[PDB]
């Protein structure tokens, strides 16, 4: 349940639950992004570094901020 | 369907931005970046003014229309 | 003899160009396509940070915009 | 002689004459602060957007205030 | 750091990366490119992804644990 | 004598060779006729990727060239 111990499969389901983020979810899994790597992600990482369109990148970034409970 | 902007599709955002003065090219960019209504509401002032390759003028207008959209 | 909110991009250029020492930076407003609407949406932080504008003109521009809004 | 009609060079000499403000005078000149822009400076402006150390920023503020004062 | 990272051998670095979660396999690439403790500290965030063809997941955690290692 | 910009191909080799784990790479530098002039023209891309050289020694060579450029 705690995101810090989430696995790559867990993070996949997380991103795949987001609207229109079901394709990047696979790219999140392909790059072996577990719960730790997910929390290490910065806003710049998403777009320019991970080749992700701003739309999905915004929603993913926002959902991550929700896990950290603001 | 529903009138709320939070469930706007990628197309709805385009039509919203494309209808704005001098923002007809920017809408195409918005559409290309798959910016739907949910993402449109997540945009920050820094995102428009600086982040992406958008002229400040239209960026100021788009920003202001999103702010007014939230009430 | 015209309300600033309906000022075109060129109307704004001539406005900024008329300001002291702001003749060169007036082209940047036009380059950024700042019409009368986008002109009135500009904040003090927007001038230098978002548009590279030197602090000199930025102070004079911001001041004259406030007088334009009549404060 | 009147601050309002001072040029960028006149402002440079003014700041340069202040103790330990020599290098900052160069920044003023680079940022094209004329007499008008100099009088438009707020206390916050000195070290918020201009990145002046508090020390010389205090002296500059003080001399600008002495300018607006007796005059 | 009883063993200063600067004098870490190529094999000392392999064991370091191997101890990181999910970086057990990627550790072998650090050993392959002959990255000692000296090179490990010269690495930058961009170096991980592009230069060594490292997956982003491990690369993020490797980058983070190095920054925590440098706090000494 | 020993001045980086005027180094010969041999001077570079002896320089690269003295570095830990960069012994075989020094021989590659020889074969590519890299004198001190060409050594100072090398970029990070040239070391890491552009040629088959292990990143470890490539990083250390980069750093030592960077330290060599500080005066």
């Amino acid at each position: 349940t705690e995101p810090s111990i989430w696995t790559v499969d867990d993070v996949w389901a997380f991103i795949h639950s987001l609207p229109g983020c079901q394709d990047i979810a696979d790219e999140f899994r392909a790059q072996e992004i577990d719960g730790q790597a997910l929390l290490l992600l910065k806003e710049d990482h998403l777009m320019s570094a991970m080749n992700i369109k701003r739309g999905p990148a915004l929603k993913i970034c926002a959902r991550i901020n929700s896990l950290k409970e603001s």
